[PDB]
């Protein structure tokens, strides 16, 4: 039995592992890791927790009835442990029913979620590898946490936008005067990467803070963000951005401030966006006082940081949540409207930013190569957020940025590396959907709310029970990582390729899947590609044995920390054209007149959404501000020691401002019923003026855990925020997920004593 210590990698940042007897007894930091996470201890616990995934299950009634079993009862936990060929032989012979009954079209293989790292142990991509040469499937665009911003900044900027390199942290701190961050929680968010983190954010903070600069910070709550600088904090009510948004470029037109030959150089659009700021149009002037009636910020406050944003260098770095609700298209089309006026646009350390929070965005780049990995081999596609409408609607057609198709019939769905049962929106819907399927298949390590409503779960290993390699730094290109195992695989747990690599056998497909490749195999070829092409560049690199013996390659930054975003669209326009039709910035846009959709205009525009906070005839009086947890990564770790720090007797904290407690007779730490029409929760509140009144704050990814699944409507003991949400488009331009327009009251609960059931597994599969 192993002793010793072994370096390797996460979403949480790179760590050396102390191995004692064949068990990882510690996670520690690296040491240049200028900004490690609490949640590390977490990491390691969830290879080991209660509800570790310890062998292949079939649920008793799929088992016995195939395609004729009870659906109803997904998620009571009546499972039946199998052994390996039994399930791989039943995973074969599924889709390869399913294939040729209905076709690729009856199967979803979408599969979205947040995985691990890694080049080969690519869970998601290699379902697709293993369904392409099945004949096909269904897949996903987009996604949830910029389904309205990244389709509409292609009409306004001509790219992406949202995961395209910032501005370098070291410009701002020579340049900006004034730093906003809107709707953005730096300090909570950019503990995490994509690809490994390098932590980035944090440098970068520190010598805003150290130099001085003001720091404005635009969001309900007084976050870590706020504190860690002392911020000017503005707190408006939840959705009402664009008003606030449209009064300040209001006040900088009427006030004659705004930057005329910005706008007449580099924008298009303006003289058609003029006459609705004035009020021409339809009689309502959008000034400060009319954007103060409906966010609740003072009219005096508005036009104050409309003025100070016009005669200091500004960066308006923009969060993501304010996106992530209906019409979430205006929010970011508006601030870069706002940002147009201003004229900072490519000048350093002014302009806007839309990752700053997001996975080091603004770290130096290096010059170092990309690594490349495994790759899938190849309606048919739907928007990410539309799974539940695609299931209860076959046949019928949706609109889609212009376009329209039709709904697939899909009879099976797939499911590795994601938590649709805790990350979509309106559980009880969902629940009620998901009898649609005949069949329902997933891979996991944890016993999350979605394992325990498949038909066959299979038990994945984690990144820690292989071999691996990955880039560190999603923006930065830090370097390469050697991620090494650290303890054997547990229990029966298999990796995901080697579940694909065997179910692709008995398609009779198993030399195409994995091209005659094992593990080091395709490590090598995914580092030697990344050489050859740096050798190429001039960046020198190891031999793979030197390279892995070392665990890690560092590439040189050399302009990198020079970087402008938009420097070279300002220099010289007609020279260097954004890809929109004019070659501008689109404020108004022809493009999307011609779509003539009701819900997503053709230049920024104030409309109700569903439901608001003190909205005129809404039923509810708090908004749920169902945000990103500091303490999980989405609905990962929740089932590790890491949850004992934050449960309110057992429950997820549900954080509540003094006065709205005090109205409904509630104290610190007592156990409450969240309710709407959707839906109702179990949570545990603490008491704070952290929130603004009229808010509280339940972060997404709770496990749910239902008290009855036959039961419609049935009490979640946990507190899944998603079971209060709504399921509904962005507008039909992005069709985005509005995850955080949400809701709800809250009362004492005096119901019966619970029993939570989510931290355990499945007697069955003790
Ligand atoms: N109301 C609400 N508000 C929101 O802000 C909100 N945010 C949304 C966002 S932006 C997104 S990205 C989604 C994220 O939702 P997503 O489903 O991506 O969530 P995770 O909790 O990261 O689930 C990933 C699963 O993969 C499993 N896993 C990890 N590694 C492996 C592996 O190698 N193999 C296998 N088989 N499994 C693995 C993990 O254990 C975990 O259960 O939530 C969305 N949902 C949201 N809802
Ligand atoms: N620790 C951590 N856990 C995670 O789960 C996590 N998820 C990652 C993912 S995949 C992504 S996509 C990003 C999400 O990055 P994103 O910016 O979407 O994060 P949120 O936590 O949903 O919201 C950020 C802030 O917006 C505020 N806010 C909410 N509603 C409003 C509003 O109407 N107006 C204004 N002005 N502010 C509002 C919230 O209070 C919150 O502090 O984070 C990433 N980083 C993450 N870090």
């Amino acid at each position: 039995l192993a002793n010793g210590t072994v370096m390797s990698g996460s979403h949480w940042g790179v760590f050396t592992a102390t191995v004692e007897n064949g068990r990882a007894t510690a996670f520690t930091p690296w040491e240049k890791d200028p900004h490690p996470s609490p949640m590390l201890a977490g990491v390691l616990d969830s290879i080991y927790s209660p509800t570790r995934i310890k062998y292949p299950m079939v649920r008793r009634e799929f088992l016995e009835k195939g395609v004729n079993a009870d659906r109803s009862t997904r998620g009571n936990g009546d499972f039946v442990r199998v052994s390996w060929d039994q399930a791989l032989d039943l995973v074969a012979a599924e889709v390869k029913r399913v294939e040729e009954t209905y076709g690729p079209e009856g199967v979803f293989g979408g599969s979205y979620g947040w995985k691990s790292p890694g080049r080969l142990h690519n869970c998601t991509t290699l379902l697709r590898r293993m369904l392409t040469l099945a004949g096909g499937y269904v897949n996903g665009a987009g996604d949830y946490s910029t389904g309205a911003a990244q389709v509409i900044m292609p009409h306004v900027v001509g790219t992406l936008e949202v995961y395209e390199q910032q501005t370098a942290w070291p410009v701002l701190a020579e340049n900006t005067e004034v730093m906003v961050f809107w709707a953005a929680d730096p300090i909570k968010t950019s503990q995490i990467g994509w690809v490994i983190p390098e932590h980035g954010a944090y440098p970068g903070l520190e010598a805003l803070k150290a130099k001085g600069t003001k720091v404005i910070v635009i969001d309900p709550v007084r976050t870590k963000t706020v504190e860690f600088f002392g911020a000017e904090h503005i707190t408006p009510k939840p959705q009402t951005d664009v008003a606030i948004m449209l009064g300040m470029a209001h006040t900088l037109v009427a006030e004659d401030l705004y930057d005329k030959d910005f706008i007449a150089n580099y924008t298009s659009g303006f003289d058609k966006f003029l006459p609705y700021l004035d009020g021409e149009t339809d009689s309502t002037p959008k000034t400060a006082e009319w954007a103060e009636g409906i966010s609740g910020v003072p009219a005096e406050t508005i036009k104050e940081l409309a003025r100070l944003f016009e005669s200091k260098r500004t960066m308006l770095a923009a969060g993501w949540s304010m996106q992530r609700m209906h019409h979430g298209e205006q929010a970011h089309w508006m601030l870069v409207t706002l940002a147009s006026m201003l004229g900072q646009i490519g000048l350093p350390g002014g302009g806007f930013g839309l990752s700053y929070h997001y996975s080091g965005g603004g770290t130096p780049s290096t010059s170092g190569p990309a690594l490349a990995g495994i790759t899938d081999g190849g309606a048919s596609v739907i928007p990410v957020a539309r799974v539940v409408d695609m299931l209860e609607n076959p046949g019928a057609e949706f609109d889609f940025n212009g376009t329209r198709s039709k709904f697939p019939d899909v009879k099976m769905a797939y499911w590795v590396g994601g938590n649709p049962f805790v990350h979509h929106q309106d559980r009880n819907r969902m629940v009620k959907a998901w009898e649609k399927l005949e069949t329902f298949v997933v891979h996991d390590f944890q016993w999350t709310p979605t394992a325990r409503h498949a038909d066959i779960v299979l038990p994945a290993t984690t990144s820690y029970e292989r071999n691996d390699i990955e880039t560190i730094g999603d923006y930065s290109n830090t370097g390469i990582l050697a991620m090494k195992k650290i303890v054997e695989p547990l229990y029966e747990a298999r990796s995901d390729y080697d579940i694909f690599a065997a179910v692709a056998e008995r398609l009779g497909k198993g030399a195409e899947f994995t091209e005659g490749k094992d593990e080091m195999g395709w490590i090598k070829s995914f580092y030697d590609d990344a050489a050859k092409q740096g050798k190429a560049a001039g960046v020198q690199m190891p031999a793979f044995d030197a390279f892995w013996a070392e665990g890690i390659v560092e590439f040189p930054v050399t302009d990198g920390a020079d970087f402008v975003r938009y420097a070279s669209f300002r220099e010289d326009p007609l020279l260097n054209p954004l890809g929109t039709p004019t070659g501008l910035i689109e404020i108004y846009s022809k493009n999307i007149e011609k779509m003539g959709y009701d819900d997503c205009p053709a230049h920024p525009t104030w409309m109700e959404p569903l439901e608001r906070l003190d909205g005129p005839g809404a039923k509810y009086p708090l908004h749920i501000a169902a945000s990103h947890p500091f303490n999980r990564l989405h609905s990962q770790l929740n089932g590790t020691v890491l949850r004992e720090g934050y449960a309110v007797q057992g429950h997820e904290p549900c954080l509540m401002h003094p006065d709205d407690a005090a109205a409904r007779g509630i104290a610190d730490g007592d156990v409450v019923r969240v309710h709407n029409d959707r839906g109702q929760i179990l949570t545990g509140v603490k008491v704070t003026d952290a929130v603004m009144k009229g808010v509280i704050q339940i972060y997404e990814g709770g496990w749910y855990d239902p008290s009855d699944v036959t039961e419609p409507g049935t009490l979640d003991k946990y507190g899944d925020v998603n079971v209060l949400s709504a399921d509904i488009g962005t507008s039909k331009l992005a069709q985005g997920n509005c995850g955080q327009t949400v809701l709800a009251e809250v009362e004492k609960y005096t119901g019966p004593a619970v029993t939570l059931t989510g931290f355990v597994a499945p007697k069955a599969a003790e």
